[PDB]
């Protein structure tokens, strides 16, 4: 049974574990080496301006040099994303389902997500019939009951908007 | 099946998307609320002082007040664990198989992993016989071929030295 990466259905592995290129989690050369899919790879999997600007798998720092990795070199001056030291602007969704606060700042944690929530993985936001057919952002699910999210609970049977079913 | 969580082999979902109590992924209370496993929960998992020093799960930031998530209030000013915003010294292990560099600082990438990486998730530290009985660190496992890593590419046939099945 694979365990991550494109056989493991983009499942990540934990704790900064390499996703082979043959969909199983670890570290050494095997793993993090040629064909890395995600985890600490090594060298980094390429990244924003350089790559079509995909963003690095497991929440890494894109450097300056569009490589993903962590610490000042990839997380400091000149980082393209991922959890980079300079605060990140939204109002322009933010990347990877970060929500976008109140205040036009992306985060994850309850003073971005919860109230005030404009976008991304927001706490609780109110869709379809029960707030008088308000849409999702995100291009998220519309539930059964009016709660905006993702998987079967909310895309499934009862979905009332967004990519259903 | 199962696709993260413990009913998913310890699996991340990727996209910060929320691992439910029963092991799925998604966004929306269902998934993010109460038993949210990983992911960008709401609130925020509990980690580091407040959580037996269990870091956050998928690199996001302990907050002083043990909350997994992102933004200054979690990366900055009292940051506990995850890609904090202050450099972390090493030379003492880095956390959640950081590479702790030639330079004593953690991070991912080749800078830290590279040529001289003395512990974490280095790119090729040579072990066993094919560097005169060397010891992994981190107990990682020494591979048939003299490399430090972990799963069953290193623990598997041909382990050397390290925690071998
Ligand atoms: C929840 C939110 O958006 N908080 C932001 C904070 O992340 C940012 O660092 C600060 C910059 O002045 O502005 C707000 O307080
Ligand atoms: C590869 C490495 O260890 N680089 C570190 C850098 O990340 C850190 O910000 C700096 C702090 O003085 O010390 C070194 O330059």
């Amino acid at each position: 049974a694979y365990e991550c990466g494109k056989q493991g259905g983009g499942a990540l592995c934990p704790n900064n574990k390499c996703c082979s290129r043959y969909g199983y989690c670890g570290f050494g050369p095997a793993y993090c080496g040629t064909g890395c899919q995600s985890g600490g790879c090594c060298p980094g999997k390429r990244c924003g301006d350089q790559a079509n600007g995909e963003t690095c798998p497991n929440n890494l720092c894109c450097s300056e040099d569009g490589y993903c990795g962590f610490g000042s070199e990839y997380c400091g001056a000149g980082c393209q994303g991922g959890p980079c030291r300079a605060d990140k602007l939204c109002g322009q969704l933010c990347p990877d389902n970060l929500c976008c606060s109140q205040w036009g700042f992306c985060g994850l944690g309850v003073e971005f997500c919860g109230d005030g929530c404009q976008s991304g993985a927001c706490c609780s936001m109110r869709c379809g019939r029960q707030a008088d057919g308000a849409k999702c952002t995100n291009n998220y699910c519309c539930g059964a009951s009016g709660y905006c999210g993702l998987g079967g609970d909310y895309c499934g049977a009862g979905c009332q908007s967004g990519p259903c079913t």
